[PDB]
């Protein structure tokens, strides 16, 4: 193939100057909206930094120990007068903060606390990249069991206010990374269909997570078919992730808008930046192809996310946008771009368990409690230590990258105004300095170079 699908294919690895130049005016926040976003982003970030007055205290150590000792003198007068194992253990130590529970039942029992404050959940049974038939079957069973449990705890609250599930197509088909069209359709699809039908019976959201870029196309074929199942007609609980770090992302949105039209539904669309960037670059560098399927400067991903957010927010009849981010500017800009006259079903935010709660405690909840009154859905990984590895590694990359917001916020030296700097302005600043808009990262030449 269709006009919308062909356009996706042709953007796969489009030159970065070109891609970024095309996104720029689509992402630009109008003057007024830009400054309200700056102001809200600044406040959110400031409050995150200075939680227990960790700024005002920052404004030696030897004297403090002596001063401490003197203050333990009770009477003022007297005071005046005078390899394989270490890796496994490191992974589960760092990983506990990211896991909401070992079993789906323990994860749900712990859901009341934030659900009452207005948070929602999407549970993920940890596991991906099934190698064998037995692995994939076992994932299929863990997903079914999860859907029964979440569905019973949802108890009719529905797709927006109630919990959902997130699934990985790589978990449901052995050797998914290289599987061909015909075998995926014969084997993967019936399983996707079956879980989705089950999610529909309990009226919970079911979201298909996005993985590596060479699986985008097949995920779209699977989604297309799913959306035309007679048994799913009139049901708007199907969710799909799109990754703004991909050059294809805006063309994927055009496709999704048309799909929602043709299949007569509202799609739940989770807009993310993306989790596999280090691997995507390495992959593209090994295949020696004409370009990258992702951007090479982080600020360009920020610009793509804003442009894509506008596209999504423009079609509320077709798309329920789920804006996944821990970046205060991103959050603030979405909040402003969504416009006046918010209603619950317009959009929600999302965050990963162990990363987002502090930012979103300023967001989800009552205006009279100093909150924004916008719902946030926490992504909640569920499983034991043997299913954690890949997810943890991705979190370490995310938390430890010096371009990450969550890394830069903890950097006292970097002033708030730089931390929440408008990405469009940053791209324009780079373009005046370097002589062209959207030049690739200077340390990431094309694969053929
Ligand atoms: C609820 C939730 C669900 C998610 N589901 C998925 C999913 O299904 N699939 C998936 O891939 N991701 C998923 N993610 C996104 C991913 O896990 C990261 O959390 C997300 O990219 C971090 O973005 P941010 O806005 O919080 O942080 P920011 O710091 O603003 O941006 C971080 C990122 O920018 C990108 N980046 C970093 N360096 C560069 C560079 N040099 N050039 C271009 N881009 C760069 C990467 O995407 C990286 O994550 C999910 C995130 C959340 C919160
Ligand atoms: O697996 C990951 O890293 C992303 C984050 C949440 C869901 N998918």
């Amino acid at each position: 193939q269709s006009v919308s699908r062909a356009a996706i294919t042709a953007a796969y690895r489009r030159p970065e100057t070109e891609a970024v130049s095309m996104l720029l005016e689509q992402a630009r926040l109008p003057q007024p909206v830009a400054e309200q976003a700056h102001k809200l982003a600044y406040q959110l970030a400031d409050k995150l930094r200075n939680q227990k007055n960790a700024s005002g205290r920052a404004g030696g150590v030897a004297l403090m120990c002596l001063a401490e000792a003197l203050l333990r003198i009770p009477d003022k007068a007297t005071r005046d007068a005078l390899i394989r194992k270490g890796v496994d253990m490191a992974m589960r130590l760092m990983g506990e903060q990211f896991v909401t529970g070992e079993t789906i039942a323990e994860a749900l029992a712990n859901a009341r606390k934030l659900e009452e404050k207005g948070f929602r959940y999407s549970y993920d049974m940890l596991g991906e990249a099934a190698l064998t038939a037995a692995d994939a079957q076992a994932y299929m069973v863990s997903y079914q069991q999860a859907i029964h449990a979440i569905g019973k705890a949802s108890n009719g609250r529905g797709i927006y206010e109630g919990p959902g599930i997130s699934i990985k197509l790589s978990a449901l088909h052995p050797r998914y990374s290289r599987a061909q069209y015909d075998r995926v359709m014969e084997e993967l699809y019936p399983r996707l269909k079956s879980l989705t039908l089950l999610a529909r019976q309990y009226d919970i959201g079911i979201n298909i997570d996005a993985e590596e870029s060479d699986r985008l196309e097949i995920s779209l074929d699977l989604l297309e078919k799913l959306c035309f199942e007679p048994e799913l007609a009139g049901w708007n609980g199907i969710g799909f992730v799109i990754q703004a770090y991909q050059k294809r992302c805006p063309l994927v949105i055009d496709y999704l808008i048309d799909l929602a039209t043709r299949s007569r539904r509202r799609l739940m669309i989770r807009l993310v930046k993306g989790a596999y960037w280090d691997s995507e670059i390495k992959r593209a560098q090994m295949d020696g192809l004409e370009g990258y399927p992702v951007y090479t400067r982080k600020v360009y991903t920020d610009v793509s996310y804003l442009a894509c957010a506008k596209k999504l927010l423009a079609v509320p009849n077709l798309i329920y946008p789920q804006f996944a981010t821990h970046n205060a500017h991103t959050l603030a800009a979405i909040y402003q771009l969504a416009g006046q006259n918010y209603y619950p079903g317009q959009y929600e935010f999302q965050c990963l368990h162990g990363m987002g709660e502090p930012l979103y405690e300023q967001v989800t909840g009552k205006v009279a409690d100093g909150k924004l009154n916008r719902p946030c859905r926490i992504y909640a990984p569920v499983g034991t230590h043997e299913t954690l590895l890949a997810y943890l590694v991705r979190r370490l990359l995310e938390n430890g990258a010096n371009t990450s917001f969550v890394n830069r916020i903890a950097d006292t030296s970097l002033p708030l105004d730089e931390l929440v700097a408008d990405p469009v302005t940053a791209v324009e600043k780079l373009a005046q300095q370097e002589g062209q808009t959207g030049l690739p990262h200077p340390k990431i030449p094309l694969p053929r170079d």
